[PDB]
């Protein structure tokens, strides 16, 4: 119940299960070491971590072997990219820097 690091296929499938599935309150945040603007980003979702403590927020580094092939079967586009989840289902798709979207996602949805 706040940030968690998915760095195995097991372990991503295990968060998008409770996700979907589960039905809980779930962010994947899609980053990378060479990711300029994650720099800022990534210490704002700590931040909003403690104001949304029931959320889950998987960081996932796109650049990790063994969960290689479900980046690729997501067709990510770009980093920083965010999927949002509330009740079972993909509630937001913020793809690039945008931390206005981030924020107002997570206050309509985890509020």
């Amino acid at each position: 119940n706040g940030v968690v690091l998915v760095k195995s296929e097991e372990e991503f499938i295990n968060a998008m299960s409770k996700a979907q599935d589960g039905s809980l309150p779930s962010v994947f945040y899609f980053t990378a070491a060479w990711c300029g603007p994650c720099r800022f980003i990534s210490p704002v979702i700590v931040e909003l971590s403690k104001q949304y403590p029931d959320v889950t927020t998987y960081k996932v580094d796109i650049d990790e072997g063994g969960i290689s092939n479900t980046i690729s079967k997501l067709n990510i586009t770009a980093v920083p990219t965010l999927h949002f989840f509330k009740g079972g289902s993909k509630k937001g798709e913020v793809v690039g820097a945008d931390v206005t979207k981030l924020k107002n996602l997570m206050e309509q949805l985890y509020k």
